[PDB]
C-alpha cells in the first residue's frame, strides 16, 4: 500500500539479518555495517564530487571493525550514502 | 533489484516528494515532517512500552515546527519512529 512503510520495514529487515546472527540483536560492530552496505548496496556508487567523501567512509569502517554500532547509527550510514551515491543530492552543501 | 537499495531509494523518493514543494529542496521544516511521517506511515502505532517515548517525539515536532530538518534528520526521524513502532525494539533499552 504505503510505499515509505514497506521501504522503512525492509531497513529494519536488513538490520535483523546482520543483527540477529549473534550476540546483543540490537547492535551490529562496524565490521557488520561495511559489510551490510557493500553486499545490500552493492551497485551504489559515489557521484563525481563525493568520490572523496566516500571511499573514506568506507575506509574509516574498517579502522575499528569491533567498535558497536546501534540502529540509530546504522540509519543515519545510509544517509550518508545518499548524500554520497544519489543523484538527488549532487549540488547538496 | 537489492531489497536495501530499493527501501533507501524510496525514502530518497519521499524526502524529494515533499522538500521539493517549494523552497529549499534540501530541507523540510519539522511541520512538514509531521506532515510526512503522519501520511507515509499512517499506520505505525507505539509498542507497548514506547507510547510516552513516542508522544513525546511527536510534541516535539509540533513545539518546533519552524525548525528545519535536512535529509540526514529526516532519516534519523524514521530510526526513532522504528524504535517506537517496531516489534523488533520493542524490548530494546
Amino acid at each position: 500500500a504505503r510505499p515509505l512503510e514497506q521501504a522503512v520495514a525492509a531497513i529494519v529487515c536488513t538490520f535483523q539479518e546482520y543483527a540477529g546472527r549473534c550476540g546483543d540483536k540490537y547492535k551490529l560492530c562496524q565490521a557488520e555495517l561495511k559489510e551490510l552496505l557493500q553486499k545490500e548496496l552493492a551497485t551504489w556508487t559515489p557521484t563525481e564530487f563525493r568520490e572523496c567523501d566516500y571511499n573514506k567512509f568506507m575506509s574509516v569502517l574498517d579502522t575499528n571493525k569491533d567498535c558497536e554500532v546501534d540502529f540509530v547509527e546504522y540509519v543515519r550510514s545510509l544517509a550518508c550514502l545518499c548524500l554520497y551515491c544519489h543523484e538527488y543530492f549532487k549540488d547538496c552543501p
